[PDB]
């Protein structure tokens, strides 16, 4: 018999360094989160402590050159995101953030002084960063966002809320994008600076293992150094989503895998009406046509790997991966929760869990819709957004 | 504008008593229940003091005559069934076992005696009733019910487990099928018998406002009287689930026309891109489309009940509307969690919830693929379960 | 065994003298039309003299009252429609146009010498109408047309061309549809009058057992008399498409209900692996799913036909009826076409036949996506048409 | 750059090399030139003039992955390509090409003698003889095991009986590769076709491969020599491998037909203006649009994987599965949706989605149904048969 990807032989488009990668972050998961995930998600934690430990395996801004950054290419970032997301989307979600968004926003736009500050404690998981981009009233189109920074002589002056933040409440220091009287601009805020506030999201049925915040920044000042010197415009926030996209490409593959890998192996445990439920073509059908999603989501994100590696990746190439994939992993988790019958109901297998995680994964990093309606303006060449 | 329905025009195809049944139900609702359904899902109870108010209402056993009960027709059943499913899930839940399970193997296998004891108490909503059909390794095939009933002179000792039990830690009594030397039968157990325990389920991510247990009999000794004496073989158990799931057809349609106009509204408030949401193409097409399921289904439940109501309703019959209602309506609450984003990740706005809920809805009363086959079956008239 | 209709007893929903026009249409189709379908969709054939069989049987103008026209209700058109179709789209087509369209045109909208001109001859198959309202760069949007009607003191002379119109070549008269000084209007146009040309369309794939026509209006010379004198904008051409879309929801169940029972009685027949193909879990799942879409769309077509018949049905209504079932009706189509396998690839079997018709039938009288957007108009209060 | 073709934004061409691009552009301009300006005649007549085949043997594409006998030696992925191109076009003149190669001549220089080779594989790979594939019987298809035609000895001679079904380019064919039961199992045979006792009767009211021959195979006593069997063919093996071969063509040929249908399409809602502006600017199309295109993509790069792994240690049955499952129907899903797009002047043959969609119809259903595949991956990752 032969796994899902096993089938499609994903592995000979790897080389050894990259299996192992993937290895690695496999057993980690396997040995230090899964025997706790169903108490983290039914408590609705995921502790401040699993930084650090994210931070020894390596995982936290991995695909960045130095500041004590492992240095990996774009497609070992991917696989270790798949790894992370086949435990739970709450710990790949962790990692998009403090690496993708938060070390990513400062390694490119910030100051030496501000690189130097940040970057080897947030890689070692010592401190912990945010992303503040969405408001209450601005997600898809973050154009229109109201957070506003204003100077006071040669300090800045923020007022604004920002909603569905991960890692808010954990953080030591936010990303945090406002408009300006010259265009939208990034800071960095001091998460203990007077008039910060982080108030946690509690009764999510998505990414409970997961923090999530509302900030409230009420005339919250910072000196002239908070501001990230090179980001202009709404293309800085947006670069940093695409590097964040690139792993969701990877990781909601790895929410697929583990609930299809889980399910197969139920259904050659479970006999009705006197013969294993993999037996009966109603679930052979499902199987397979799972499969084949998978797979072709698998070729698909190590060809942008590839890529990105290179050249580098367009953002309607990541758009690509990002509708595709994660809406393919959402309809087999669900598919594989109906395979598993009643005992699907519970956290005991990975598949509903799943669902319901990727439920944020399909709206967060740009909705299906803003990726659909971004492919459709580069095959047409024009936008329809309006 | 128009309602989902409204667009249908099913109303007229109801009378007024039947049209202010679902108005008090709705009523009843959005008053008693609504206010604390996000609590009850997050921390996971049903309290049992709504027994009482169910009963109040006159909703357990409504389609029965006698014994207290309301005695209406089976349309009204549904259209109960439908508004308390609008609310939650776990509230239609109750009705179904309290009434069409519970109350209805009583009514239709007791013995006088049986039926005077329990069912004015059960209607009232002052007793509790469960129904353990299911074991952990037979659900959709109980022909194969291990749980087992012998004889010790004129009493019973039966000996098993029952897996997956609505109300089995509330209950007064159980309704418990069981295999013998002449084929299945069914007992009223009471459930301070001793070697009878319940165990309640937990970290459940469907259904969790509402009590589901295992149910462990261990050497349960019980008198003759405690037979239902007319139950005999499969046909029994199978008669009242066909009770039972003719509700589920109609409660189904709830939980859609509730994500559904929750989501309608949230469409019409949001602004996206300086619009309402409802204003775009995208949109449009998932309103009517689901909106032309909802209606489906709805013609579909009002056919099945004017023909249980004239004559009865084939097993046959009622897996079209089993199949059918539940399968569309998941499909529907998905959808609509969409059209929230990430708003809707959360108990604010029912559409999660709900398809939560329905995932319980979609296996249980015998599964999609169990009311696929039995309608393959009659069409073709080759049985393809084995 | 039960046909995919008889499971749901939709004959219960009818009167007997709705059951006996159904019973009698189907007669007729099977044993005047369905022994010549092959050869005339091959042969690209629908015979001008089938025009005064169809008259005989009454079917033309059926549901108007005088003129020799038969006076029944809407549900009795629609079970006609229904049967016609099961021989063959083409069928349908003809008297669609000639009732609906043509007829209908002339009784609604014009004058007492119109009427008593054409409306005995068209209902008894002595002539033959057409309904010229599309043209080439104008088909969704009709609002838009250029064909032109100006006076010359009392005469009317109209310009321009008009396609897809079914019927042109065979008509004596068309219903002809043209912008104005004062807003669209309607013409009688007789076929004879000098600048007017029909050419033929062929290479189709689709609808080829039909005649469909170019119209070509060069300065055409009517007196005063040939303008439908109640015919005041776009309104009365959509009325006509709404009396024929009515028809069109009943249809396209026809072909998708002898595509299915004829694939029902191939898999009874046909063994693979040493069975029927009947009992196979792959098969038997198609079945299922594809009696489920029909037995809905019959429920909405008898629904929407008793709305009609009481206080008539809305626009939008008609738009659930056409867009659901004529699309769930090629979904049949081709589904079945795959269970017969290699067999089902000529013209032997209905199924492929059934579907390529339903290509038209899915874009004329508004297309599925036009549905789609008046059901969305529907529910929201906002049109997103442009 | 504004705009972007399908596989374009995908960049699929990054994983081809320059000999790889050169013959696709080299098959698609041939199929430009020559074919698209008769195929809206040849399928509306029903006929594919036999002088294609010599057409296509001075192209190359005959045997055009095997080596020696005068064919081109190329290696699996450009047998692809050609394929994609050749389908683009329209997938009777891949399933000529598929048939020629894949299967008659395959079946030869696999299982057949030396003497076969030299008589028949030169003149099939110039496309100056016709060979055929006599699997399928009419009561047989899906399940081939099955086959009630039959070979029995006399002497050291062989008598033939049976029928075959749905046979490509049957009444074309010098040469017919039949596969019949014997005492000691499913054996492979060359019948020239002039043998007394074989008839081939064409197969005509087809609504899906019209641009193509299909024929019904009847044997009445046909006599043939003990050097007509394929000496090295033993059992259902030896068909199956010959369709192993093929279906791996098909993979990347419903691919052209995917894409021929979606730039048509695409070009058809730029200039189509609905409630005054080009159809191609609505969310509706877009959706559309963006949905078939991620499909396209997605199958093109399993068909090079799939290729790559065929010209390194070779692709498992299963694997081609695959393939063939997902590309064919993901392909007739894509033909479908362009022509609602198209209106009223896609139900003609003047663009080419319909036509694709009723040709693909076949193609979904030969070379082993989408069910057979589907049971064929659930097998592979279960370990149990479902067929029966
Ligand atoms: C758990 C979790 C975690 C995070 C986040 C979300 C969640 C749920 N996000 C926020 C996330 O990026 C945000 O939810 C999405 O951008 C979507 O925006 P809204 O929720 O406002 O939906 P919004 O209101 O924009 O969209 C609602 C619906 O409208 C549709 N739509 C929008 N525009 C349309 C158009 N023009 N045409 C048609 N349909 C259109 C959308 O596709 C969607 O279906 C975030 N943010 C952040 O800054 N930092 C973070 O760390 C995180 N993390
Ligand atoms: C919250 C909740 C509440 C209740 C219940 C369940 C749940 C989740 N049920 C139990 C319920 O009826 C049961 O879950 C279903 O019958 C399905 O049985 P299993 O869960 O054992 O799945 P099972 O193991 O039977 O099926 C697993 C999968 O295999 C498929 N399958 C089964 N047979 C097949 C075949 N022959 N061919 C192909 N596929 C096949 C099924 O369709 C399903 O997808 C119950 N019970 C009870 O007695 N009293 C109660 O009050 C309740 N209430
Ligand atoms: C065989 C046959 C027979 C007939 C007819 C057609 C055919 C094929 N019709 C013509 C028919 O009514 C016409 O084809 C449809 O109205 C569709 O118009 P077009 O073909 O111009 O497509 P059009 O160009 O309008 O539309 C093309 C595509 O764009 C989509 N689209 C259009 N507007 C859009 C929007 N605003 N947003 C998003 N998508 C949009 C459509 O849904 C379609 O998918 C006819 N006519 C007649 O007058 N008399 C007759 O007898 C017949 N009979
Ligand atoms: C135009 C064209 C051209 C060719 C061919 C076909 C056509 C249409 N073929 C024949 C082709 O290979 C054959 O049609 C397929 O193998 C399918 O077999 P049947 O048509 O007998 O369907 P069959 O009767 O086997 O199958 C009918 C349906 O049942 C399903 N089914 C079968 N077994 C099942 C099971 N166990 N469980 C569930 N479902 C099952 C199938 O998937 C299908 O949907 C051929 N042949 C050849 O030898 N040489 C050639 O050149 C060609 N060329």
């Amino acid at each position: 018999t032969y796994a899902p990807l096993e089938l499609f032989d994903t592995d000979r488009l790897l080389d050894q360094d990259e299996r192992d990668i993937a290895a690695t972050v496999r057993q980690f998961v396997d040995t230090r989160l899964k025997p706790n995930v169903e108490g983290w998600f039914e408590s609705a934690t995921l502790p401040s402590e699993l930084a650090k430990e994210f931070g020894n395996l390596g995982v936290l801004g991995m695909h960045l050159q130095g500041y004590g950054c492992a240095g990996t290419n774009a497609v070992s970032y991917g696989l270790a995101c798949m790894e992370l997301e086949a435990g739970d989307s709450g710990f790949r979600s962790f990692v998009s953030v403090q690496g993708s968004l938060s070390m990513f926003s400062i390694y490119r736009y910030g100051s030496e002084e501000q690189k130097n500050e940040w970057l080897p404690r947030l890689a070692a998981g010592d401190a912990i960063g945010c992303f503040g981009l969405t408001e209450p009233d601005f997600g898809s189109n973050p154009a229109g966002m109201r957070t506003r920074a204003r100077r006071d002589g040669s300090d800045w002056i923020l007022n604004g809320t920002k909603m569905w933040i991960t890692n808010g409440n954990l953080a030591d220091v936010a990303t945090v994008w406002a408009q300006t009287d010259d265009g939208i601009r990034g800071f960095l805020v001091p998460t203990d600076t007077p008039g910060f506030t982080a108030n946690e999201i509690h009764r999510k049925l998505s990414l409970r293992a997961s923090v999530t915040s509302e900030l409230v920044l009420d005339n919250v000042r910072l000196p002239a150094s908070a501001q990230l010197p090179l980001a202009e415009g709404l293309s800085a926030p947006l670069s940093c989503l695409n590097e964040a996209r690139f792993g969701i490409v990877f990781g909601a593959l790895g929410a697929a895998r583990d609930s299809l890998e889980t399910t197969i192996a139920y259904t050659q445990s479970r006999e009705v009406f006197d013969k294993p439920l993999s037996n009966y073509q109603l679930t052979q059908e499902k199987l397979a046509n799972m499969t084949v999603e998978l797979g072709k989501g698998m070729l698909l994100a190590i060809h942008l790997g590839r890529i990105k590696d290179a050249e580098g990746v367009r953002p309607e190439q990541i758009s690509l991966g990002k509708l595709n994939n994660v809406r393919e992993a959402i309809a087999i988790a669900r598919e594989c929760r109906t395979l598993l019958g009643g005992s699907g109901i519970t956290l005991e297998y990975s598949p509903l869990r799943h669902a319901n995680n990727l439920e944020s994964v399909l709206t967060y990093e740009g909705t299906s819709e803003m990726h659909l309606l971004s492919i459709g303006k580069a095959l047409t060449g024009k936008a329809a957004f309006r």
